């Protein structure tokens, strides 16, 4: 395990304005929110940010005020020794088109990809994350524009880690699950990477239905549960796994739980690179149950007396 840290949300939100304005709608981290979480012995963010405001275009030039702001992310970023994954946070749509679509040609996602690529060709802080839950396109297509978006960017010589989902919300706990016959199971395993520097990207919640919209978790087991069958998949096709959202609230069971979960990763980790729970940023309400912001006074969040911890056994 190499990489542990948080979701720093706020680029991504309103999604109705576009463009939006900058500190009205949405907002970047300050600088201080990097240094607070590396305190924490965190070495990771992952960064969500909209398509639409960082190309306002299909194949047009990126917006130079939204890259110069992942770009001081980036910055503020290393100043606290931590990485940045840049999540494309979008569902797999551009202006509400599914990639596949007429309207919304692969080419249109892999030119997104090109751009990045070169703005970060080869920056050992910066990740791509390249979608943020695909999931109304099938597995299979999926897969075809993951493969050719990897393509695109090894095209430009970067070096990167690259995070690829699945479809279907790439749920770990629904890996096997189907869309006409078709899964991120079976579509997934022909992934390839010309430079071979790539991870699976799945993301888990620990209520009733695994979407994370309740504060709740079903056992104090759950986790290691709905990761099993998605860590032996990883095993046997000869690929690693990055947690890039999970969250659990504050009681009990949901401790045990995310324990569990936690060292569950670090014992499997010839499989497992990497985790980012889900979430903080500075504009989440008070009763936003994942949320790991310290609160007005500088004081942490419950859940983070045990994500510290497991984050100091990974980075320190």
């Amino acid at each position: 395990l190499k990489y542990a840290g948080v979701n720093l949300s706020g680029a991504e939100i309103k999604s109705s304005q576009k463009p939006g304005v900058l500190n009205i709608d949405y907002r970047y981290p300050a600088a201080d929110e990097y240094a607070y979480f590396a305190g924490k012995h965190m070495n990771t963010v992952r960064l969500p940010i909209l398509w639409e405001r960082l190309q306002p275009r299909a194949g047009g030039e990126l917006d130079p005020a939204q890259l110069a702001l992942i770009r001081q992310a980036v910055a503020n970023a290393k100043a606290a020794k931590m990485y940045v994954i840049v999540d494309v946070h979008n569902y797999a749509k551009y202006y509400g088109h599914t990639i596949g679509s007429t309207k919304v040609p692969i080419s249109t996602f892999n030119d997104l990809w090109r751009r990045l690529a070169i703005a970060f060709k080869s920056d050992n802080a910066v990740i791509f994350g390249l979608m943020n839950e695909p999931y109304d396109i099938d597995p299979q297509a999926w897969a075809t524009a993951a493969q050719a978006s990897i393509d695109t960017i090894r095209k430009t010589g970067a070096t990167n880690l690259i995070l690829v989902p699945g479809a279907l919300w790439t749920g770990a706990h629904s890996w096997y699950s189907t869309v006409a016959g078709q899964s991120n199971a079976v579509a997934m395993a022909s992934i390839r990477d010309p430079l071979n520097r790539y991870a699976i990207e799945a993301h888990q919640y620990l209520d009733a239905d695994s979407s994370g919209t309740s504060g709740g978790c079903v056992s104090a087991t759950v986790g290691v549960e709905r990761l099993r069958s998605f860590t032996e998949w990883l095993r046997l096709n000869k690929k690693r796994g990055f947690l890039a959202e999970f969250g659990t609230g504050n009681t009990v069971t949901c401790n045990l739980a995310l324990n569990g979960m936690l060292g569950y990763m670090e014992s499997n980790s010839d499989v497992w690179m990497g985790w980012s729970w889900w979430a903080a940023g500075a504009w989440w309400s008070g009763a936003y149950p994942f949320n790991v912001q310290p609160d007005a006074q500088g004081r942490d969040k419950p859940q983070m007396s045990i994500l510290s911890p497991r984050a100091r056994r990974i980075t320190d």
